[PDB]
């Protein structure tokens, strides 16, 4: 009434009204709501869910099924109000405010008699008004909802049901839980095209099948911190407004690409679903920021399709592919340059080593994890497993049986999926048919064979050709010019200056990794006190040229 | 009634007293796009005190009144609610929300939007109703705090970030106010002074943020030129780079002399501050000095730490103290220089803290040190690899520590000119199997210390016997020590296993414990200088037959 | 003329509903109408408080007819008055450092007539 008015909102009014949006394939769920609150006694039901799933949608709906009458006699002419304890519990620094203004609604309820409340977020109501020993909201609603005079309705979050609700016994057994599971693909579809209606409407923009479907079908996948649909709502929301102030006409797949785009950063290109154009030409993608190893990348990249066509078992991770070869070779700026292919992100890959991680207690920190926390922060990442050659036997089995179904088993009870996960180890272990007889052999002597049975593929990397080293010592400083031209200095590397370069920077007893270490040393700390003495300064150019040695050292900065 | 509880921001936009804003176009329209949907419609602005949330709602107003904003937002009145003019305050509020209603064609703007979350019982169920549209403004720890966990609001209001401007947009910022402050004051400010004003504002102050930070020193150095410059006179006053010093001088209280002049020579009298006060290591001071100068030049990544630099030697020989002296001159202050030991952290629970966060908050341009690397925890190794590599710390409150103004020091006692050669070829070797080669490839420089000599370790006791000379003359005492007891003192000292730590234990035996007996017995006491000297001994011998004689 | 602001003789004898209003916007009343004195609130953290004798000030120190300068703690300062909008927005914080020991000794030695 005029109480309820300054703490909540008539449901049943507004949806009257015409304001409440329509509610799309939750019949169940809405049906059962009036099967529990068409009880005697104890008829307050929870609806638990995660946070983004439609429970206040599932409220609405009923609300709409109460103004229009489908509902039986017990829920006739019922005004649906909701309730939100934030209203109360702020204001509270006196003695008796909280008790004071649930009482007075209690006693507004009570008089009118045709009133459920809706109250939101109800983990809160043992935590409101005082301390959960003392009066508070639950110990002034216990003496009431357990005789089934005050109709309510909760909602809340299944983690927070099962440590709040739950520990509480007393008002455990007087809320009934009412699922509202995450909705699947095609019911976010139907949804999408229930509310397009209202979205057209209030947004002046003509929104097109593919549009809705576009925009389930990425916010499903790219986005993982929250659950549809209320993110597939948002995207299209969201390219609307985006619309709306461009113009100042339609929404298409272009629109939720680039909304989605400036969302999470990945390219728009990308997010168009252009994804067996995009595996046409991965080659040179690839090859953008690789050197040399072209049996490798044609290796990987047939891999890579034969795998994402989808044809395999879907009871299976995506890839599982072994890098073997000397190392430098370039295995890990492969697994990022896929990284940076498959989903548009260098930091989608984890890199993980487990070299430092030998015993159990270590590997309750492996999975029990960051590893598990990543996954289910975003199921679609290249995972990267480097040294597999010092595990231990508890490794060992936890990896068979996570390759084999798919699926891990953490320390933290949750099991999670590995279904499109990419796993590259790359080993240091152990011409091009000959490695493969060489490992054959001595993997099945130190791993068991079913690893080699259950792994899809084995990339062997040979050793940089002099030339690919000469590009590489010409990517290396592409970069440090990107870096450097701020100041105007340019240089120039003269082929015996990349001759030095490559054998002051190759070591083939260890191969490719020194040369970060290298190029620091001998061209930019040179360059760097060159700078800091003024025998060069900005503008001019350095083609750099070195003596004793044409086919002890020292590098003359002309 | 909304004038009289409100100030109108649209309806000030056609007098022209709000003032112009400069580079917020992309928040501004976030906010158009926030504003614009039909579901998280009113935008709550993020971002920390003084960078600018309010400047964006008065952006906001002068591109509605300019008319570059979308039909929704056409001839919309921003009016920024004020609680001041506010039984009577409940039914008042109402009164006033319900004309804002009735109205339709109004915008609130409610700043600090935690003093909602006493009028939460009258606000909360009208935004419920769609009817008010808000645009609110808090920070990032309040929204963490109080909106987050309100689970009624994340339907109704939409985060949207005010990061922190750069020093070219501050620069662009002040070049845009000038007009205003050239107006109020009557003074004159040149580019290169507000330059000035925004890096200094960017580099010695750190309790308030860009650009409220350096538009305080453009106003503060204003009202001192009025000040210090107010029979006729013409008005020849133009504010450079000086006033602005002095400004800050007198702000941070930091002396006048050489406080902002050239880095580069600051940088390159590195030796000789040093030389006053580390004792020997001229090949290590040397190393560190052309290190730290190749390195924060901005030759190196500017995304990347300003340098990273090892420390090899044994424990308390001069390495700690070199990283004292390092701080006392980049920095300014010994406490600057924030002290953490990895003896401390062995376990992955002291490991997650990782007190040090705080500490490198409390101020962003000082060194940061590591003790004993050795025993450091993995979690330790990769937060260092994570740190190293991005140039960022991403702590557990989830803020991004901004490194590139933090130099980073390993102090570790790994490996303790042809002797220190194979020394240095066994430390990198040591670094190669006991560390791994990824860690020191992204490490800027290793200096390993060398072993002090006679003459280092005279110069080093007659400096810490000069702490109780000093004590000795403000007693009306002096104190005069000799070749023979220096050396005789510094061979009972001699231990380059331990260092010089037990020279400490025999200087306070040998000398202070002995003086302060006598002064109590009163012979050599006030009124006459006393001079250590030792008998019965030759020169050579290790001193068991030497003896120490007061005169 | 600068005038330290007593809010006990403000708050003392008010014994009516609205006596401390008044008063307070007597104080302002005459302050504006002389046009020559500063005000010197001590003690600004306990302002809030006397409708409040805070709350009056508000809408003034907001309008610039009202100049004043407090005086607190660094611990009372990020507690108690940054937490307004009409506040941290009007008011500078002017840090006053501990004194260094030899201006210490000269603080002393200008105070030594007076205690001699
Ligand atoms: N069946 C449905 N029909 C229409 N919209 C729905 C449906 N299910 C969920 N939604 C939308 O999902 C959003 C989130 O639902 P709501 O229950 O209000 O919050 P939460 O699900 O986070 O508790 C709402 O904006 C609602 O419009
Ligand atoms: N882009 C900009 N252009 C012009 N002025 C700005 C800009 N950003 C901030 N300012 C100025 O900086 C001042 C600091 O405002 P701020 O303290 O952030 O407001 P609040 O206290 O609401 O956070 C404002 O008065 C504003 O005029």
């Amino acid at each position: 009434s005029l109480v309820l008015d300054q703490f909540g909102r008539n449901l049943t009014a507004a949806a009257m009204e015409g304001k409440l949006d329509p509610v799309i394939g939750r019949e169940k769920e809405i049906e059962r709501v009036m099967q529990v609150l068409s009880r005697r006694t104890k008829n307050n039901p929870v609806l638990i869910g995660e946070p983004g799933v439609g429970k206040t949608a599932v409220v609405e709906g009923l609300a709409q099924a109460i103004v229009h009458g489908e509902v039986p006699e017990t829920l006739k002419d019922k005004q649906l109000y909701t309730l939100d304890l934030g209203s109360l519990v702020a204001g509270s620094r006196y003695r008796g405010d909280f008790e004071e203004r649930l009482k007075k609604v209690l006693k507004e309820i009570n008089t009118r008699g045709d009133i459920i409340l809706f109250i939101d977020e109800l983990h809160t109501l043992v935590g409101a008004g005082a301390a959960e020993g003392a009066i508070d909201a639950a110990s002034i609603l216990k003496p009431k909802l357990a005789r089934g005079e005050l109709q309510t309705i909760g909602a809340t979050t299944l983690d927070e049901y099962r440590k709040y609700i739950e520990k509480d016994a007393a008002l455990e057994r007087r809320f009934q839980p009412v699922q509202v599971g995450e909705p699947t693909v095609e019911h976010t579809i139907e949804i999408l095209k229930g509310l397009r209606d209202r979205y057209e409407a209030h947004h002046r923009v003509s929104i097109t099948d593919a549009a809705m479907v576009a925009a389930a079908t990425l916010a499903d996948r790219y986005i993982n911190d929250r659950f549809l649909p209320d993110k597939a709502i948002d995207l299209i929301d969201e390219a609307g407004a985006r619309m709306r102030i461009r113009r100042m006409a339609e929404v298409d797949d272009e629109q939720i690409a680039e909304v989605l785009g400036n969302w999470t950063g990945i390219p728009v290109f990308k997010l168009t679903e252009a994804e067996t154009t995009r595996l046409l030409r991965m080659e040179e993608e690839l090859h953008k920021r690789i050197i040399g190893q072209e049996d490798a990348v044609k290796a990987v990249s047939k891999a890579i399709r034969r795998t994402r066509a989808g044809l395999k078992d879907p009871k299976r991770p995506s890839g599982s592919f072994i890098f073997a070869g000397p190392s430098g070779v370039g295995k890990t700026e492969l697994s990022k340059a896929l990284a940076n292919f498959l989903f548009g992100d260098d930091d989608a890959l984890i890199q993980i080593d487990m070299g430092e991680f030998h015993d159990r207690f270590t590997a309750s920190r492996l999975f029990g994890g960051q590893l598990t926390e990543k996954v289910r922060r975003k199921p679609f990442s290249v995972v990267l497993f480097d040294e597999i050659e010092k595990a231990h036997q508890e490794i060992y089995n936890s990896l068979l049986q996570v390759l084999e179904d798919g699926r891990l088993t953490d320390g933290q009870g949750r099991t999670v999926d590995f279904k499109n996960t990419v796993l590259i180890f790359t080993s240091n272990l152990g011409d091009y048919e000959r490695m493969k007889q060489k490992v054959n052999d001595e993997l099945k002597k130190h791993f068991r064979p079913e690893f080699l049975n259950r792994i899809d593929d084995i990339i062997v990397f040979h050793q940089l050709t002099r030339e690919e080293i000469i590009r590489m010592v010409d990517l290396m400083i592409s970069r440090v010019a990107g870096q450097l031209k701020s100041k105007d200095m340019a240089l120039v590397l003269t082929d015996a200056a990349k001759a030095l370069l490559a054998k002051r920077g190759f070591d083939p007893v260890l191969g490719a990794r020194p040369l970060r270490r290298t190029i620091q040393r001998e061209i930019e700390d040179q360059l760097s006190e060159k700078i800091l003495f003024e025998e060069v300064g900005p503008g001019q150019v350095v083609t750099v040229d070195v003596d004793n040695w044409d086919g002890d050292a020292v590098f003359t900065f002309t």
